[PDB]
């Protein structure tokens, strides 16, 4: 209940929330049903709408007029914005040359630039460039302040989802806004674009900028308008709330526009009638920073233009419908369109099964537009599955698709032409940042970055600090004149062992075999050099990653390759070598095949042994370091040591077969020399970070080896491909993946045909960033290289995407 019988004079658009059932004033309170009786009249007012005409220079006070063009306008803060263009001789910001903003030039008593973020639903980043002509209001923010040419969101590329990823830099499982329709099954309530639920606060997790500025004294705009409130009368609100008295005055405000998202919904991403819903946001984005321009704070103020996801074309006529796969497509329910999510439609049914489900809908029709994961196998990079609100059963819907239950639901539920949800690595799923102001850069451009980073950025701008968050703080301080932060590196926790010859090889009855008992001081001394690290400069060439959590491991060296070996998980938590452009690939030789040799450095009690993979007719093993990459016949030798094996599925052997015998060659002549560092990872609660060993589900049989669930390959190289990747003086060029370790290739459609047909595209599918890495492993690379530190944390957020030209 409201009583709507107060009022909103001298409250209009009031700050604070008032308590029900005394009636609101604020942004939101249509929202709610809420407002006073008077809040139409005397806060949304219209008359004559929202731009001085020489007519009205100089006019006498009407309160009844949407804005003023009387004298007394500026100091009562509430003229039109082109009040001093049309009455005071003045030009709009737009037609002002840009010049640098060394130093905030902000009115007596303002403590700190105000942050303003102007956000646009749907704008899609390849707008910037092909509605220039159209928008040149964001076109002077974009060329004189410091921008990207692509902002990734996050998945799924969802309004909400990423309108509170920009709000609190989490990933959505973290937050829990996992898309704009979600069931929770712990509270039984439901989310949903339409309603009340979406009201209550249990649903928004971790802690959004507006909550950490209030929290540190630092005073908020509401971020939320009322649909019907006009864009016009936003910008005025905002503008109003900048001329409080100091004590009053927000800090941060928000602009939100639900345009170009409404028209591409409609029209598709580049329907002709785009250009007006474009050229629309530009004259509000004029209004503001003429508006600033009034009151003196357009060289005072940072503004950030920032978009939540791109838009695809996608029509009716492209849906995938389940019904055409699944008998029992009644038993399901399914969130719809851009993603799937399938969970059971009642939980008293004894007979749904998961697995069933997933293998009818397994690569079923030749041309099929969707793919089923379990979560748990999605993609890592898209970290969507460690949330109670997300469904087991997922649906990566190719992207111009829907997938829907039953055609019924299409026709009884072609209106639209464009939509938006899909991967977010799809380049029409990009999005827009535009930072400009005094604590941003002047006339830079800045590489694509993720969303989640802007959340510490905000921080920085308004000095607070943030909640802990998915970014990682230093990565984007290159968009910042100043305010930076500067971060330490993390201490290593565990300081590693360098064992030395301990055991004699009768010692080890591990049941492994090698035809290695073949044979002078020249070449004795040799190898006893490098089994001291003698080569360890070519091979590890950024530092040993250090190991940030308490462990046992040893540092293992070789001619070719250096690893750091757990003596809890009995193998390598990394490997690293360098292949130089010249190097050659050879086989393994035949009366090596089956070659696995103790290592004298290891204790046979922390070592694998041979006769449980064996035993174990699902299992079998691979190498971290690849024999075919031995620099000689020698060398070769020590690929086969125990110490380098790990546990691989057959089914999986193919892939990273193909990987270490085609790939890594393929690579380092690409890229003149590689370095990679490659190891298992396990994530048995798919919750992002480094499984400790309680939390292992699988083991070799009858073995205390564990069963990684992904393995992990950082590849980098010299930015200047003109040196070799041992020999770079300037910036890194990295691209890694996180592949999953699985007993089928059933994700691979074409995994029938050769790996030349399969491999590489699954590779691409599992793209990583190091810092993704990081948090699997407990590992931190880049420990020593000659780069300022915050340009290696912005090397450990790079994704390689492995899409054309934007
Ligand atoms: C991305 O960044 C984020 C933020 O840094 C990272 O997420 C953090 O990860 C931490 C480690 O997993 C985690 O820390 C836990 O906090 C528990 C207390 O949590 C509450 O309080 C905080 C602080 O205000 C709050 O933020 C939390 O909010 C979560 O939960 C509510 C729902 O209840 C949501 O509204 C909100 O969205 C958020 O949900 C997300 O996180 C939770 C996990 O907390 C997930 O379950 C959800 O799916 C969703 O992802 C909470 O309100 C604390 O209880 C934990 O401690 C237990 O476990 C450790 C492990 O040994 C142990 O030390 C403790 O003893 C304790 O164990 C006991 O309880 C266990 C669980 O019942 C039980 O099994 C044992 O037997 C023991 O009895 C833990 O320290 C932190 O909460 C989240 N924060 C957020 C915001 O998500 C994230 O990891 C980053 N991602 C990547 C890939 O790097
Ligand atoms: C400016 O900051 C914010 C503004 C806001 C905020 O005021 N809103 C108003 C609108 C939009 C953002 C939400 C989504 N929606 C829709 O009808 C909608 C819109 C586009 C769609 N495309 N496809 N389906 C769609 C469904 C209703 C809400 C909400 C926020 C929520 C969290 C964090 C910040 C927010
Ligand atoms: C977004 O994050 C939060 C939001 C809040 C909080 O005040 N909430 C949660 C809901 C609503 C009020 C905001 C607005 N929005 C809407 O859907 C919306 C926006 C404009 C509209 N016009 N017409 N219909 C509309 C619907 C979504 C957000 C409280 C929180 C409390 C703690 C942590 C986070 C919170
Ligand atoms: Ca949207
Ligand atoms: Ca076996
Ligand atoms: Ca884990
Ligand atoms: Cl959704
Ligand atoms: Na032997
Ligand atoms: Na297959
Ligand atoms: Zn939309």
């Amino acid at each position: 209940w409201t009583a709507t019988s107060g009022s909103c004079k001298g409250r209009c658009f009031e700050l604070q929330e008032v308590g029900p059932p005394d009636c609101r004033c604020d942004n939101l309170c249509k929202s709610y049903s809420s407002c006073c009786h008077d809040f139409d009249e005397l806060c949304l007012k219209t008359a004559r709408g929202w731009e001085c005409t020489k007519d009205r220079c100089g006019e006498v006070r009407n309160e009844e007029n949407a804005c003023h063009c009387s004298e007394d306008c500026l100091s009562r803060g509430d003229c039109c914005t082109n009040y001093q263009v049309v009455c005071k001789g003045e030009s709009h910001w737009v037609d002002d040359d840009c010049e640098e903003i060394k130093v905030p030039e902000c009115p007596a008593g303002f403590v700190r630039p105000p942050l303003i973020i102007f956000s646009v639903d749907g704008f899609r980043a390849s707008y910037m460039k092909k509605g220039s002509k159209v928008m040149p209001n964001i076109e002077k923010l974009r060329s004189c302040g410091t921008h990207a040419p692509y902002m990734r969101p996050v998945y799924p590329t969802k309004t909400f989802p990423n309108l509170y990823t920009l709000a609190t830099g989490l990933y959505p499982e973290s937050h829990g806004i996992v898309g704009n329709s979600m069931y929770d099954p712990v509270f039984d309530a439901s989310f949903h674009l339409r309603g009340r639920e979406k009201f209550n606060h249990r649903w928004w997790g971790g802690q959004p900028l507006w909550i950490t500025a209030t929290k540190q004294g630092v005073r908020a705009g509401t971020f939320f308008w009322s649909v019907s409130i006009p864009h016009e009368r936003r910008i005025l609100t905002i503008l109003q709330w900048l001329s409080l008295p100091d004590n009053e005055r927000p800090s941060v405000y928000a602009f939100y526009s639900e345009q170009p998202d409404f028209s591409g919904h409609k029209y598709g991403p580049f329907g002709p009638e785009m250009t007006n819903p474009l050229r629309e946001i530009d004259k509000t984005v004029g209004q503001l920073m003429d508006g600033l321009k009034q009151l003196r704070l357009h060289r005072c103020v940072n503004v950030i233009f920032v978009g939540d996801h791109g838009m695809e074309d996608v029509t009716c006529d492209r849906t995938e419908f389940l019904s055409n796969y699944l008998t029992n497509v009644d038993d399901i329910t399914l969130v719809p369109g851009t993603l799937g999510r399938i969970r059971a439609k009642s939980i008293n049914n004894s007979k749904y099964d998961p697995k069933t489900i997933i293998a009818a809908l397994t690569c079923k029709k030749p041309d099929q537009h969707f793919k089923p994961y379990m979560k748990q196998h999605l993609p890592k990079r898209l970290h969507y599955a460690n949330n109670r609100r997300i469904e087991d059963i997922h649906l990566l819907v190719d992207r111009r698709w829907h997938v829907a239950r039953k055609p019924l639901d299409v026709y009884k539920k072609c209106f639209f032409q464009g939509d938006h949800g899909f991967d977010n690595k799809v380049n029409s799923m990009q999005t827009v940042f535009v930072g400009y102001g005094p604590t941003f850069k002047y006339r830079t451009k800045v590489p694509p970055f993720e969303n989640i980073e802007l959340y510490n950025v905000m921080c920085d701008l308004l000095g607070l600090k943030p909640a802990p968050n998915n970014g990682t703080h230093g990565s984007l301080n290159h968009l910042l004149r100043t305010n930076t932060f500067r971060p330490t590196m993390p201490d290593e926790v565990s300081r590693p062992n360098y064992p030395g010859i301990m055991y004699l090889q009768s010692e080890f009855d591990l049941g492994c075999t090698c035809d290695d008992k073949v044979e002078n001081k020249l070449e004795e001394l040799n190898k006893r050099l490098h089994t001291k690290g003698s080569t360890k400069e070519r091979h590890l060439l950024y530092g040993r990653p250090a190991v940030l959590y308490r462990t046992s491991y040893d540092i293992l060296y070789h001619t070719d390759f250096e690893s750091g070996y757990s003596e809890i998980f009995l193998m390598p938590l990394w490997t690293s070598y360098t292949i130089s452009k010249q190097a050659e690939v050879s086989s393994i030789p035949e009366h090596l095949t089956n070659c696995v040799r103790p290592d004298v450095r290891v204790s046979p009690g922390f070592s694998q042994n041979c006769l449980a993979y064996k035993n174990d007719k699902q299992m079998s093993y691979g190498f971290l370091f690849p024999p075919y990459l031995s620099s000689s016949p020698e060398a070769k030798y020590d690929a086969f040591l125990v110490t380098n094996m790990v546990p691989m599925y057959p089914a999986f052997k193919r892939v990273w077969a193909y990987f270490q015998r085609v790939l890594v060659k393929k690579y380092a002549s690409e890229r003149n020399g590689v370095n990679v560092i490659s190891g298992p990872i396990f994530d048995y609660n798919y919750d992002g970070l480094r499984d400790t060993e309680d939390e292992i589900k699988q083991y070799v049989e009858g073995s205390s080896i564990p069963v990684p669930t992904h393995y992990y390959s950082i590849i980098t190289s010299c930015l200047d491909f003109t040196q070799p990747a041992d020999k770079c003086d300037g910036p890194l060029s990295v691209s890694s993946f996180i592949l999953p370790h699985r007993p089928d290739n059933d994700e691979s459609c074409n995994s029938s045909e050769d790996e030349s047909k399969w491999v590489e595209e699954l590779m691409k599918m599992h793209t990583a960033r190091v810092r993704d890495i990081e948090h699997l492993t407990g590992l931190d690379f880049y420990r020593k290289t000659s780069r300022s530190y915050s340009e290696i944390l912005t090397l450990k957020t790079y994704l390689h995407t492995y899409e054309s030209e934007i």
